[PDB]
């Protein structure tokens, strides 16, 4: 099925755009492709610093009555730098307002970790580390728990939390909502089987972000192992006359995940969204969970002494 049963009885695409690097001159144009060629969720982000142009596209597009709101799945994230409980209705507004929109299906708590405010997303001391806030996981619960009391968020969940620190929010002595989503890094460098069943067990979708391995992650060596042109996933591909991209997509959506890649290109983002026509088999399936070898795009390594870093932990 092409939507997955969240916890608020709502249900969630399960092939969403990601908008990550998509400049603000060309995410307007990427978005509209999307909506046209059969997206319904779209994931962004406050960071992404392209909400604006993203809501325009949105508003294009349901003017022009190719879609209706309620037809569309719209999650944004609480950046590091709004964790404190007085800071997160106001960014959840800003987005809101940015994305023109008077509702998120789901908001995200985008990392753990929470960051000084300011208007620097990363302030940084003089040594590289973060300056971290006196905020705290479950604290930053409650305000986001706020924001589904009051209509402004129909769901919220969490991203890059490890076993643990969703453990704490589902023991929270007072829990209001249990998070509908954990959104990962997931893809066959990184194939996430323990967070996944933790997760699944505990009635939380997961989202697998990063699926081709971001080839355009600002700080891509050229040592790092690169997924879209391994040549075993090409070889998987070409027996299912599909592209490796495709492959990729259609890897967690048969482990029943929720998968967002990205792309400003819009042969690609049509390309992306062909993959209900075919299926791995288990092989497949079996060769591409076994080619893991723990490997992160997003390992927020200037955050490796924050006291909420969630990479510490086997999962
Ligand atoms: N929660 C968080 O911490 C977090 C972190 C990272 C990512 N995410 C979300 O997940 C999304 C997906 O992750 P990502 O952006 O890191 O990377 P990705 O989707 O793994 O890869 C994006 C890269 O792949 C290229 N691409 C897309 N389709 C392609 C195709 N068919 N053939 C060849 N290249 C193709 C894109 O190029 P073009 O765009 O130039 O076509 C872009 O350079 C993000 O955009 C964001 O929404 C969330
Ligand atoms: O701090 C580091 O060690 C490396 O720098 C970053 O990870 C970084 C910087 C960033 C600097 C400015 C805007 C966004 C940045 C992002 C990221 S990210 O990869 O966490 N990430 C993806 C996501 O959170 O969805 C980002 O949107």
């Amino acid at each position: 099925a092409s939507r997955i049963l969240l916890n608020n009885g709502a249900k969630m695409p399960i092939l969403g755009l990601g908008t990550w690097k998509s400049p603000p001159g060309q995410v307007t144009e990427a978005v509209k492709v999307a909506i046209d060629v059969g997206y319904r969720h779209i994931d962004c982000a406050h960071v992404y610093q392209n909400e604006n142009e993203v809501g325009v596209a949105i508003q294009e597009k349901l003017r022009e009555q190719v879609v209706k709101r309620e037809e569309l799945f719209i999650v944004s994230k609480l950046w590091c730098t709004y964790h404190e409980k007085g800071l997160v209705k106001g960014a959840c507004q800003k987005t809101l307002s940015d994305l023109k929109l008077d509702y998120l299906d789901l908001y995200l708590i985008h990392w753990p970790t929470g960051f000084k405010p300011g208007k620097e997303f990363f302030p940084l001391d003089e040594s590289g580390n973060v300056v971290p806030s006196d905020t705290n996981i479950l604290d930053t619960w409650a305000a986001m728990e706020e924001l589904v009391d009051e209509g402004l968020v129909k769901a919220i969940g969490i991203s890059n939390f490890n076993h643990l620190q969703v453990e704490m929010i589902l023991n929270k002595p007072g829990l209001k909502y249990k998070p509908a989503v954990n959104q990962i890094e997931c893809h066959p460098y990184l194939t996430q089987e323990k967070l996944i069943q933790y997760c699944q067990s505990k009635g939380i979708v997961v989202t697998a972000y990063s699926p081709l391995g971001s080839p355009d992650r600002p700080w891509a060596k050229p040592e790092d192992p690169s997924l879209l042109e391994d040549p075993r996933i090409k070889a998987i591909a070409a027996k299912h006359n599909k592209t490796t991209a495709q492959v990729l997509i259609r890897f967690p959506m048969q482990r029943n995940l929720v998968v967002i890649p990205k792309s400003v290109t819009p042969e690609r983002i049509a390309e992306n969204f062909k993959v209900f026509d075919f299926e791995l088999s288990s092989q497949d399936m079996t060769t591409l969970l076994s080619y893991n070898r723990n490997w992160r795009v997003c390992a927020l390594l200037s955050c490796t002494s924050h006291k909420d870093y969630p990479f510490h932990e086997e999962f």
